[PDB]
């Protein structure tokens, strides 16, 4: 399209020229929650639907929490064609987060650093900016259009569990799907917190009961997977999300601010993510759904991470530097991938790499 080389060409690299990572991200916040926003004119085909998690999503590819951490731009994050949003982290309490600077971009590398530290506005300016258009998403939700929460910790929390409680009973009317992050940059311990979460979700009233599932770091070693998996299949847990920031540090980064502390996003965790989905697709039999998310840019990534076991994919870091038109970019080629490769539509490619 004109418009994906314009942005991805000029405008993208311009704005970025001039703003400061973070200010870059508060300005885009600010547009799209007015709207302000190129026509999103692909028009999602069936091939594309995916029922999943009690819901009908009416195309695979959402906004990754930490884009809209406050709930302020939900619609028009929709607007710009994605199947699904997840806002959030959210905290109990507000909270300021780590002092500036703490947003990093590496250019040459096509990542970010980030070490936000949860800034959030809280459950209750949450709460309270969802109810005012509770009615709004529910028609959006049945029309393929799923909203999810992911809920954080305060920083000086004596108890997770507690904190995680707290945003299921305030924030899981609200929302179709929940994720507790045990990943932002004992099983025993981890089956208590899930239990206690499952517990408090299980509590709700039937049309206000969110999936819950459950957001890693690729970071993990081959015990703590296998602890996860164990314990989420133990608990019922209803899906994984696959993966968040990565602490690591790949060989071949180029860009200066490459040692700045924080989590990597991008390309460089393209591959990690990728591999992390297929060894917790293979460790859950394939029974629970993965939302596959890192370095995702283009059909054949978001392809590559569906064949995993990914049955949703997120992005984040390709819209800061592809700007909106990505969105339809990564739809329109995965559809044209999944038609090269003979597949009926995005529910058969599902974890086709394992049946190999
Ligand atoms: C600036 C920034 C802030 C983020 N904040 C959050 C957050 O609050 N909660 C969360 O679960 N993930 C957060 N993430 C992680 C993303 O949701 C996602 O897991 C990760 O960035 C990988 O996807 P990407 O390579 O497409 O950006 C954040 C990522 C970035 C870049
Ligand atoms: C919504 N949108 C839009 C683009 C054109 C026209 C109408 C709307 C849009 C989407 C994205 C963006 C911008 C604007 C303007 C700043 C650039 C990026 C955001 N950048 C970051 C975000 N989080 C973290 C880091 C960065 C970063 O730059 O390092
Ligand atoms: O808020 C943050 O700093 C944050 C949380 C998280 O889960 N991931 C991330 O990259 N940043």
């Amino acid at each position: 399209t004109g418009d994906e080389r314009f942005y991805a060409e000029h405008l993208m690299p311009t704005l970025q020229g001039l703003l400061d990572p973070e200010s870059a991200h508060r300005l885009a916040v600010r547009f799209t929650s007015l709207g302000l926003l190129p026509r999103a004119r692909f028009q999602d085909s069936d091939m594309l639907e995916v029922r999943v998690l009690g819901h009908k999503f009416r195309n695979p590819v959402g906004i990754a929490a930490g884009f809209d951490k406050h709930g302020e731009a939900v619609d028009g994050l929709y607007k710009m064609g994605f199947g699904f949003v997840e806002i959030g982290s959210v905290t109990p309490k507000p909270q300021e987060g780590n002092p500036r600077p703490r947003v990093f971009r590496l250019p040459e590398d096509q990542a970010v650093i980030n070490r936000y530290g949860f800034n959030s506005h809280g459950l209750s300016v949450v709460e309270h900016r969802l109810r005012a258009r509770q009615q709004k998403q529910a028609k959006l939700t049945e029309d393929g259009l799923p909203l999810g929460v992911n809920l954080g910790k305060n920083k000086t929390s004596v108890d997770a569990a507690e904190d995680y409680a707290e945003g299921v009973r305030v924030l899981g009317p609200l929302a179709d799907y929940l994720v507790v992050n045990v990943s932002s940059p004992g099983k025993a311990e981890l089956r208590r917190l899930l239990t206690k979460v499952l517990q408090e979700r299980d509590g709700l009233r039937r049309v206000h009961r969110p999936a819950v599932l459950v957001k890693i770091a690729p970071d993990l070693t081959s015990q703590d997977k296998e602890d996860i998996a164990s314990v989420v299949k133990e608990l019922g847990i209803d899906g994984l999300i696959v993966t968040n920031t990565t602490v690591s540090r790949p060989a071949g980064l180029q860009g200066a601010l490459r040692s700045e502390t924080g989590g990597l996003s991008g390309k460089p965790l393209r591959d990690l993510s990728t591999q992390t989905i297929r060894e917790m697709y293979a460790l859950t039999q394939g029974r629970v759904p993965i939302i596959g998310v890192g370095g995702v840019s283009s059909g054949q990534d978001a392809l590559e991470k569906i064949r995993a076991g990914a049955s949703l994919v997120q992005l984040y870091t390709a819209l800061t530097f592809w700007g909106p038109p990505v969105v339809g970019k990564v739809k329109r080629e995965l559809e044209a991938l999944l038609k090269e490769q003979g597949f009926g539509g995005v529910t058969d490619a599902i974890g086709a790499d394992h049946r190999r």
